DNA sequence: CCGACGGCGCATCAGC
DNA sequence: GCTGATGCGC
DNA sequence: GTCGG
C-alpha cells in the first residue's frame, strides 16, 4: 500500500515509537506503536478514522485518539512538543549512534553532550563501540545494495574456505530472502569439528584471515562464538570508496546450525507462523533446536537435523524457499 | 485487573 | 582480583 | 500501549 495512503500515521506512530525507547525507555510501549505502524503500513485503506484503525490488531483506545487528533488538524500536540524539546529530542538523536542507547544517550544530554559534533569532541568519554559507532555514523545509516551485499559474499565464502574448507557458511538475514537491499550483513558459521557436546579458535581463525585481506576493518566485539564489526569493500583504485558496512559473524555447533539458519533467515513473521504450526504439531522449535512435545507438555531431547528441510519434514510442512518465507 | 511483551553474547560496570 | 548485574545490540 | 487469561 503506497506510502501516500497512511504514511502520515505511520509516520507519526514510528516517531512516537523512537521517543517511547530512547526518552522514556518503555520498550514495550515501542514496540507497541511498532506493530501498531507495522499493521497500519499494510492496510490497503486510507484510514478515515481512529475506529476505522482500532479494528485492526495492535491498534487500541489510545492510538485511535491520536489517529483521529492527526486526521482532524493534521498533526499531534504531544508530539509537536517533544519534537521541539531541546533535551528530548538530543537523547533520542544521539542513540542513532551504534554503542550508545537510551542510558549513555541520557547521561551525554545530562552534562551538555548533545550533538555528534559535542561527541567527536568528548572522545576519552566514549567506550570503543561508541567511538566506532561515531568514526561511521552516516555510513551505518545506509543500505546495502543486493549487488554489494553478493561480492561481500564473495569474499567472505572464499576466504572461510581459504582458511578451512571445511567451514560451512551462510549469509543469512532479508538478503539469503532475495531482498534487493539489506541493512547490514549476518554470517552463520560452523566446522563438523564442532558440535554441542564436543576449538576455542574457529571464530577466531576465520576473523583473522578476513582482516588480514583488510575486509573487516574494525571489531565491536569478539568472542568464542560471536563476531560484531565493520567492513568495506576494496575501492576500484580510481572509484569512489565503498562506504563502510555492519557484519556480524556466529559459530554455531553443527547439531545446531540449520536451525540457526532458520532462525536468522526469517523473516520475523514466518518464524512466528512457522513455531505456531510446530506447535499444533507437537514440536517446539526455537533457534537452536526442535524437540518433540510430550502429552503432558515435557518437551523432549532435540531431533537431528541436517538441513532446513529437515526442519520442515517434522513438522508435517512442504520446504519454502527463502523467497517464500516473508511471512 | 494486571502480567507479558525475546533471550542471550560480549563489553563494561557495580559490588565485594 | 572474582562474580553478578547492566547496557547494548541483534 | 495493547492484548488477553
Ligand atoms: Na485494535
Ligand atoms: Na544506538
Ligand atoms: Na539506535
Ligand atoms: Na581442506
Amino acid at each position: 500500500p503506497q506510502e501516500t495512503l497512511n504514511g502520515g500515521i505511520t509516520d507519526m506512530l514510528t516517531e512516537l515509537a523512537n521517543f517511547e525507547k530512547n526518552v522514556s525507555q518503555a520498550i514495550h510501549k515501542y514496540n507497541a506503536y511498532r506493530k501498531a505502524a507495522s499493521v497500519i503500513a499494510k492496510y490497503p485503506h486510507k484510514i478515515k478514522s481512529g475506529a476505522e484503525a482500532k479494528k485492526l490488531p495492535g491498534v487500541g483506545t489510545k492510538i485511535a485518539e491520536k489517529i483521529d487528533e492527526f486526521l482532524a488538524t493534521g498533526k499531534l500536540r504531544k508530539l509537536e512538543k517533544i519534537r521541539q524539546d531541546d533535551t528530548s529530542s538530543s537523547i533520542n538523536f544521539l542513540t542513532r549512534v551504534s554503542g550508545i542507547g537510551p542510558s549513555a544517550a541520557r547521561k551525554f544530554v545530562d552534562e551538555g553532550i548533545k550533538t555528534l559534533e559535542d561527541l567527536r569532541k568528548n572522545e576519552d568519554k566514549l567506550n570503543h563501540h561508541q567511538r566506532i559507532g561515531l568514526k561511521y555514523f552516516g555510513d551505518f545509516e545506509k543500505r546495502i545494495p543486493r549487488e554489494e551485499m553478493l561480492q561481500m559474499q564473495d569474499i567472505v565464502l572464499n576466504e572461510v574456505k581459504k582458511v578451512d574448507s571445511e567451514y560451512i557458511a551462510t549469509v543469512c538475514g532479508s538478503f539469503r530472502r532475495g531482498a534487493e537491499s539489506s541493512g547490514d550483513m549476518d554470517v552463520l558459521l560452523t566446522h563438523p569439528s564442532f558440535t554441542s557436546e564436543s576449538q576455542p579458535k574457529l571464530l577466531h581463525q576465520v576473523v583473522e584471515q578476513l582482516q588480514k585481506v583488510h575486509f573487516i576493518t574494525d571489531t565491536l566485539s569478539k568472542g568464542e562464538t560471536k563476531f560484531m564489526g565493520v567492513c568495506q569493500l576494496p575501492s576500484k583504485n580510481d572509484e569512489k570508496e565503498y562506504p563502510h558496512r555492519r557484519i556480524d559473524i556466529r559459530l554455531i555447533p553443527k547439531d545446531q546450525y540449520y536451525c540457526g539458519v532458520l532462525y536468522f533467515t526469517g523473516s520475523d513473521i514466518f518464524n512466528k507462523n512457522m513455531r505456531a504450526h510446530a506447535l499444533e504439531k507437537g514440536f517446539t522449535i526455537n533457534e537452536y533446536t526442535i524437540r518433540p512435545l510430550g502429552v503432558t507438555g515435557v518437551a523432549g531431547e532435540p531431533l537431528p537435523v541436517d538441513s532446513e528441510k529437515d526442519i520442515f519434514d517434522y513438522i508435517q510442512w512442504k520446504y519454502r524457499e527463502p523467497k517464500d518465507r516473508s511471512e
